[PDB]
DNA sequence: CGTATTACG
DNA sequence: CGTATACG
């Protein structure tokens, strides 16, 4: 069994700075993948780009201090790409693409939209380069499995009050329509494979004290291919791990 | 009656907020309390903040946002208040609060900081030659007049822990130490050092190099008074365990009648 | 080091 | 709420 975990830190170096490591050499992923570095390696620490036992990638976004994305493995891969091959969507520091043999790994960090129209845009044409990139792969034959920050709950109990949020950017119909679509294309949200309980989130509002209440959001995924399906063994939350506004997630797959 | 009042470089007023800042200040109860450099404007700051139960709040931003600015409490209001000397680039950076309470003019002035470049040195020197033709002018038309704030320069070498290192470092050049002489001269006095001739009295610490800790620091917050108001001075003294700050407030007690 | 700036979330 | 250039 191999243990990937993902997890949206929002700042690497805030997470240093809370305790990452110690985290880290507890949990002893096989493969970490991380979203929202807010970081190139050059403003990293050395004891963050050198982790025993790991090789480190970072993709980082051409903007100082914006996005980014990064993933550390125990075994390297064959192969790492970092876009679709679309430049608007290729230099946000959103995309890692890494080439295990059994599997290709998605790590992406897709695009919020909340805080415009022109935001919201890109985040759905996002949404479609990555289903043509992954199908693609798919298609030929290749086993996949998706991490990161979609930024969508995807049902009503993905979230605490899917009411309040029907036109807000993370619960609007297109945006979930989205992820329908993207299940339909042959694709499946591990985490509903093993829990359909309620009250089961990966990010709560800062703004608010949200998570003491457990007010939050389901908004990070593991998906695979259904044709990889009977490889996952374990898709779970992990809940208490605290220094960002998002929790980990965890997948245990087998080979 | 006996007059309190507190002068302090709180170096972001929300952030000594955000530490206790109104705790203290009720413990204090200055009769006025001055402050420099607190990077905000009036609508920046909560309504609790603004409005203090008994005093009333005077507040002078720099044009520039969440840059420099002072502000006074008080708790009986002056006649009037003169937010600069009538010279337009010193009269922009919230750097001065000249309030008359008609048995003084009280000036709470946050002086510019010359180190970051020739420009701003020359700007502080030229601040300084401002601020001697104001209170001058005021002074010789009859007022007696308190002056207090962050000079941002320490006068002698007991003023500061490394006087030596520091002699080609704004805050103790020659010219600005000079300034200071002259100021003294032209009939002012330094209050705390009419009561007090120890070295190791400092009002202000680099936060860099956890110098508070191990006391590197610099006087350059002061009170000063005319020199035919000295003796109504009855105490000038460092409040040096008030934390928040990178300054510490300073204290001034007058007895007038 | 630490408090502001503005952008983003 | 919190993590990402200017001044001091």
């Amino acid at each position: 069994v191999l243990k990937i975990i993902s997890w949206n830190v929002n700042g690497l170096r805030a997470v240093h700075r809370k305790g990452f490591l110690k985290w880290f050499m507890e949990e002893k992923p096989d493969i970490l993948c991380l979203q929202e570095i807010k970081a190139a390696p050059e403003q990293l620490p050395r004891k963050l780009r050198h982790v025993e036992g790991y090789r480190s990638f970072f993709t980082p976004a051409e903007r100082k201090g914006y996005s980014g994305v990064a993933m550390y493995t125990k075994v390297p891969p064959s192969s790492l790409r970092e876009g679709f091959g679309v430049e608007r969507f290729d230099t946000e520091g959103r995309i890692q693409i890494a080439d295990f043999d059994d599997f290709l790994l998605y790590n992406i960090y897709f695009p919020n939209g909340k805080m415009s129209e022109e935001r919201l845009k890109y985040k759905l044409e996002f949404y479609d380069a990555f289903l043509e990139d992954v199908n693609r792969e798919r298609d030929s034959g290749r086993n996949v499995i998706i991490c990161g920050n979609f930024n969508t709950a995807h049902r009503e109990i993905d979230l605490a009050r899917p009411k309040e949020n029907s036109n807000v950017s993370g619960f609007l119909p297109v945006e979930r329509a989205w992820i329908d679509k993207f299940i339909e294309n042959g694709y499946v949200d591990t985490f509903r494979m093993f829990n359909s309980d309620p009250g089961q989130y990966t990010w709560w509002s800062y703004r608010t004290r949200a998570r003491e209440r457990n007010v939050g959001w389901r908004l990070d995924y593991f998906f695979v291919n259904e044709e990889f399906k009977g490889k996952v063994k374990r898709s779970w939350i992990l809940s208490d791990v605290m220094g960002s506004d998002h929790c980990p997630i965890g997948l245990e797959i087998e080979l």
